[PDB]
């Protein structure tokens, strides 16, 4: 299983937020830690993406763009998996040192989004998503958001995305002789993948609004994140960059 061996091999390890859990919870501290954790994960998402089969085929400018557009969604999906495996969806496992209970979900002012991610977390269990399906679905997520005006080399991207879908087909067919069974599974997985997008959108909107008023609530945005929120996120929010839904 060359393809799956690679996905397993490059899967990022544990990333901590550096949050002070000995301090009473506050909006400013919780968000600063989410921001810092976001940036720490981006470092790994970039290394992960660049090590993915065929990613180098993409034009250099498209590589960066795709990573930045998919950043939020990729983190959402992996976070939901961690919440399921580590705490059976009882809380949201953003990081070992940044676990959200309902109180934190509320204090962060991201309650609706957190609840949707908890539901996603539960879905991993309800649908009995295997670790290999998770890995392949997450890679596919990276190739699920593009600009209307197109990428520099759209054809290369279309080929790569198609190949990742084919790998998902193979993983689904592995140990499934009945085509009907494969079809139902593909339906379930693509429906689950689609559900990630609306969640990332709510987080993008929240993050955008927060940055614009950051100086009013004492929230610290890392240099890199601020740039991406001000340059890339608005393209998504204004409809210039859109997710590719299956349904
Ligand atoms: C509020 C914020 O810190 C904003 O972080 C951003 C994350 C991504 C972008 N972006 O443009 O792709 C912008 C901002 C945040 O949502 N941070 C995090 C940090 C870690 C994780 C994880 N795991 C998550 C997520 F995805 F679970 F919501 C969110």
């Amino acid at each position: 299983p060359i393809f799956l061996n690679v996905l397993e091999a490059i899967e990022p390890g544990v990333v901590c937020a550096g949050h002070d859990n000995n301090q009473p919870d506050s909006f400013a501290a919780l968000l600063s830690s989410l921001n810092e954790l976001g940036e720490r994960q981006l470092v790994h998402v970039v290394k992960w993406a660049k090590a993915l089969p065929g990613f180098r085929n993409l034009h250099v400018d498209d590589q960066m763009a795709v990573i930045q557009y998919s950043w939020m969604g990729l983190m959402v999906f992996a976070m939901g998996w961690r919440s399921f495996t580590n705490v059976n969806s009882r809380m949201l496992y953003f990081a070992p040192d940044l676990v959200f209970n309902e109180y934190r979900m509320h204090k962060s002012r991201m309650y609706s989004q957190c609840v949707r991610m908890r539901h996603l977390s539960q879905e991993f269990g309800w649908l009995q998503i295997t670790p290999q399906e998770f890995l392949c679905m997450k890679a596919l997520l990276l190739f699920s958001i593009i600009p209307v005006d197109g990428l520099k080399n759209q054809k290369f991207f279309d080929e790569l995305r198609m190949n990742y879908i084919k790998e998902l087909d193979r993983i689904i067919a592995c140990k499934r002789k009945n085509p009907t069974s494969c079809s139902r599974r593909f339906y379930q997985l693509t429906k689950l993948l689609d559900s990630v997008q609306p969640i990332a959108r709510e987080l993008h909107q929240f993050t955008f609004d927060l940055l614009i008023k950051s100086h009013m609530v004492s929230v610290d945005f890392p240099e890199m994140m601020a740039e991406i929120i001000s340059v890339q996120v608005p393209k998504i929010l204004s409809g210039k960059v859109k997710p590719i839904y299956f349904h």
